[PDB]
């Protein structure tokens, strides 16, 4: 769980979202056990992005091989309870656009956010991954957490799925290109991860 000071820091951070602007949301991992969560407002450029340690390591390993390619050891330092804290702090009656709403539905509903409405924009495999190369080429420095080799079931190597890149590239398909806004993280780096570097005299 988050400290009281962090919860107040989160609330002030969540204020940067426009409750009536177009907001994308995508997750990696199943809604009952998500490991990467991203929200994206292309108008203001704000984006929410954080990670979570998985509960089902067996399901995580299969999800890593065929989807996100995340090393589980990179998730040991994630802030616990951050998923519930961020979902609790989302603006009320917000409308969220997503590709595949039924799992975004399960996640938000498990946290009691029935006020949030979902727009299930569905796209082809061609349209959803249309700007995949352009988005990764432009924003690869926003997520270095996809270190494993991902294959698609014969098996051949594909580009790993990132919840943040998915939001950007799905919006790129609908809007027909990359948005000109400069992307800015809403969540502080020290709220997403807990520092593993001990204070040492040198
Ligand atoms: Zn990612």
């Amino acid at each position: 769980g988050l400290t009281y000071s962090q919860l107040m820091t989160l609330k002030d951070a969540m204020l940067q979202l426009d409750p009536n602007a177009k907001t994308w949301m995508d997750i990696e991992g199943r809604p009952e056990d998500p490991v990467e969560i991203a929200l994206y407002q292309p108008s203001s450029g704000c984006y929410i992005h954080f990670f979570r340690e998985p509960t089902d390591l067996k399901q995580f390993k299969q999800d890593a091989k065929y989807s996100h390619g995340i090393d589980v050891t990179d998730l040991f330092a994630t802030q616990p309870g951050l998923t519930s804290a961020v979902i609790d702090a989302l603006p009320r009656n917000m409308v969220i656009t997503c590709q595949g709403s039924d799992d975004i539905r399960k996640l938000l509903e498990s946290q009691g956010r029935k006020d949030i409405k979902l727009i299930d924009i569905a796209l082809s495999k061609t349209d959803s991954r249309k700007y995949e190369n352009a988005v990764w080429d432009q924003y690869k420095d926003l997520c270095h957490m996809h270190t494993g080799v991902v294959v698609e079931k014969g098996k051949e190597e594909i580009t790993p799925h990132c919840a943040l890149m998915d939001c950007i590239m799905f919006d790129a398909a609908v809007s027909g290109g990359l948005n000109t806004s400069v992307l800015r993280a809403v969540l502080p780096r020290d709220m997403v991860f807990r520092t593993s570097t001990p204070r040492v005299v040198l």
